[PDB]
């Protein structure tokens, strides 16, 4: 049917990857077959997730970027990567906006701030 | 009593980048007293400008909340900036964990992913 993929900047720093794995955990636990993938440096790549899903019958995807913001390079490169994946694997991928554009993140930040004030 | 929150982002000359962070900060800065966004570099206001301003208004106690999903490098640079600002301005600045360490962010992300799934699967 359809699969949702959380796309993070990868890293060779194990601490970075562990932080993102925990960030993705509530989604991965809650939503059927949701997965995190990394643009570079860490496994799994988007290709890896897409190849595995396709083997299981999935040709429709939604990519949710786990980015607070996207600069000029990300704005060009992520959609180019999506087109490349679509063409290579013969699948359809909707690129959602980065999570940093969603008002829920601003609200979460306020909640975190309130927690930090209670500590301070 | 009174405690200044500084939401700390990387800056950029990229307008869209800075706009996104300003919007991320906006519910906090409009909803609670003595809260401001500052940028580590390349954009204003800098951390020094925010500290200088809160200090010029009598604020002596600060907490920096990094607007980062995960820390880099930035593990070294920010503590050294905080030590310098504390000495230069005679203030106390706590460095909080980056927002990405907070379980609240993982839940928010799930909530966004549910909205996107509905959008794609309806």
């Amino acid at each position: 049917p359809h699969q949702i993929i959380l796309l993070a900047h990868g890293s060779s720093d194990a601490r970075w990857c562990e932080t993102f794995e925990k960030l993705a955990e509530p989604t991965v636990e809650s939503i059927e077959n949701a997965a995190i993938a990394y643009m570079e440096l860490a496994e799994p790549s988007l290709d890896t997730i897409v190849n595995r899903a396709k083997g299981q019958g999935v040709e429709q995807f939604t990519v949710v970027p786990l980015f607070l913001a996207a600069g000029r390079h990300l704005r060009k490169d992520v959609p180019a990567m999506i087109e490349r994946l679509e063409a290579e694997h013969g699948v359809t991928i909707r690129l959602a906006e980065p999570i940093g554009k969603n008002p829920r993140l601003g609200l979460a930040i306020r909640d975190v701030v309130k927690e930090e004030l209670e500590r301070s």
